[PDB]
């Protein structure tokens, strides 16, 4: 029997637009998930979706033979930039499944192995800058992990160097990509046509590099380069190949910056977890450098970042449309092409999930992940256009976590009050730690 959904306020013929705009929209709408429950509808001129808050309504969501990835108005954005990429492409559009089949083995098991030395290379980078600092000098979080995150991808996908802990400044990568894409929210044509030759340059030079060298190599630039697609037998395109290597070094840094830094916040925040996960790390990581293997067991350290994606999951949400009409819960019924978005943040503070204690850190809601219903925890999104590189976020976070307890206590001597800034992912803007070093040789 037929529901109506629940909408939040409306503004005349502008309906529900007006409450987007605002700079943290996403925590906008987690409150008027509290207010109106599951399921709200958003309407905008021309525009319909509807937010979803409840795993048993995102449980169905997930359902592939129901529901597909849909583009939403950011990526569709972002596909200006990234192209027919792997985070912007519909999934029925050929070069989503060559691309796929192709880059999948750039993530298996055997590969990770590969990338692991790399990985480790940028980690001690960062625990020399650290090192390094005077007596009360402090380090800025989220700052240093895109340091981090953004030189790891780049030297463990592509062999190339951003040198990041050698600049105090921005990469004129990095700035390029955002006054490019801010300059579509006369002369600021020559600047945003400044940007987007930084950005080919940039490409060009890692392909170009990559053909002058008589190295052999079995990165991820190696499978986009080299690769044949089992199905179609086919390789990608240059075209594709740009896309592809664009949507990696972005979508290949930022979320895994937030997810450092959220996990952090919350240790600092907690100092009995602090404590736990770094009792773990000195027991674990008994010599100079981590390998593959003691990382694999640093697993209390990987319940503190799971625990970190629950409360913060930092890309929020994702977009999908239904395959065909179909009815949601029993209760709503939806036509082809109609639109629901995934409110993750939201989904994992569902008390009948988790009880009632969803707001508290506690990494060991993570002891027994058997446990877990279908569809209750989805910080890397559903299905066959579910995160391709999870495994390579949580190796590269649990490495470098699992380092800097090993190597610092740290102290929150701000008392930090978590501000949490939105762009297309999350982090706690501002916060500042101090590192005391013990004084572990590397
Ligand atoms: C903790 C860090 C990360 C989080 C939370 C995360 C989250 C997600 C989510 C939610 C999606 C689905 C997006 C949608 O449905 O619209 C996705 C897709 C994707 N991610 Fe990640 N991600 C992370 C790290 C990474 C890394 C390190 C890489 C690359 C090495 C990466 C590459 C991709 C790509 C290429 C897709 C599109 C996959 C496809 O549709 O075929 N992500 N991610
Ligand atoms: C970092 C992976 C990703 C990909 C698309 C949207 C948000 C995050
Ligand atoms: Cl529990």
């Amino acid at each position: 029997t037929i529901k109506e959904m629940p909408q939040p306020k409306t503004f005349g013929e502008l309906k529900n637009l007006p409450l987007l705009n605002t700079d943290k929209p996403v925590q906008a709408l987690m409150k008027i998930a509290d207010e109106l429950g599951e399921i709200f509808k958003f309407e905008a001129p021309g525009r319909v979706t509807r937010y979803l808050s409840s795993q048993r309504l995102i449980k169905e969501a997930c359902d592939e033979s129901r529901f597909d990835k849909n583009l939403s108005q950011a990526l569709k954005f972002v596909r200006d930039f990234a192209g027919d990429g792997l985070a912007t492409s519909w999934t029925h559009e050929k070069n989503w499944k060559k691309a796929h089949n192709i880059l999948l083995p750039s993530f298996s098991q055997q590969a990770m192995k590969g990338y692991h030395a790399m990985m480790v290379d940028i980690a001690v980078q960062l625990v020399q800058k650290w090192e390094r600092l005077n007596a009360d000098e402090h380090i800025e979080v989220p700052e240093d992990m895109t340091r981090l995150t953004l030189d790891t991808i780049g030297l463990c996908g592509f062999n190339y160097r951003f040198n990041s802990f050698y600049r105090d400044q921005p990469h004129p990568f990095i700035t390029s990509m955002v006054r490019a894409l801010d300059e579509k929210m006369d002369e600021n044509k020559r600047q945003f046509q400044e940007d987007i030759k930084v950005m080919n340059d940039l490409v060009d030079k890692i392909i170009a590099d990559r053909k002058a060298s008589g190295e052999q190599s079995d990165d991820l630039l190696a499978h986009m380069l080299n690769g044949k697609d089992p199905e179609t037998g086919e390789p990608l395109d240059d075209e594709n190949i740009r896309y592809q290597i664009i949507t990696f070094l972005i979508a290949g840094h930022e979320t895994t910056s937030g997810l450092l830094s959220f996990a952090l916040y919350f240790l600092v925040k907690n100092p009995h977890v602090l404590q736990k996960a770094a009792e773990e790390a000195a027991r674990v990581l008994v010599d100079p450098v981590p390998s593959y293997k003691q990382v694999k067991q640093l697993k209390y350290v990987g319940m503190v970042l799971n625990e970190a994606l629950r409360l913060w999951p930092t890309a929020p949400a994702f977009s999908l449309y239904a395959k065909e009409d179909t009815v949601l819960g029993g209760e709503y019924p939806l036509e082809k092409g109609d639109e629901l978005m995934v409110l993750i943040p939201q989904l994992h503070r569902d008390k009948t999930i988790w009880g009632d204690d969803v707001e508290e850190f506690r990494p060991e809601r993570f002891e027994n992940p058997s446990a877990i219903p279908q569809h209750a925890f989805k910080p890397f999104g559903n299905g066959q256009r579910a995160c391709i590189g999870q495994q390579f976020a949580l190796h590269e976070a649990t490495l470098v976590l699992g380092m800097m307890l090993k190597h610092f206590d740290f102290e929150d001597h701000t008392n930090y009050e978590l501000d949490i800034k939105e762009t297309l992912t999350l982090k706690p803007e501002g916060f500042v730690v101090k590192a005391k070093s013990k004084k572990i040789p590397l």
